[PDB]
């Protein structure tokens, strides 16, 4: 199962810029949800873009 770093994700939360100006997503992991919301790093958050696409539609967000 959860081999380590990446948990079972519940969704996308949001996203931000780090202090050094990078883009890391605020993810929920099952069980904690609104509590867990941790921010993963962009090239590690999950191997499928759909997520980041899911965070798009549900922020209600016009980007094109």
């Amino acid at each position: 199962g959860a081999s380590g770093d990446l948990y079972e994700v519940e969704r996308i939360v949001d996203k931000r810029k780090n202090k050094k100006g990078k883009w890391e997503y605020l993810i929920r992991w099952k069980g904690y949800g609104s509590t867990e919301d941790t921010w993963e790093p962009e090239h590690h958050l999950l191997h499928c873009e759909e997520f980041i696409d899911e965070f798009n539609g549900l922020h209600m967000s016009k980007d094109k």
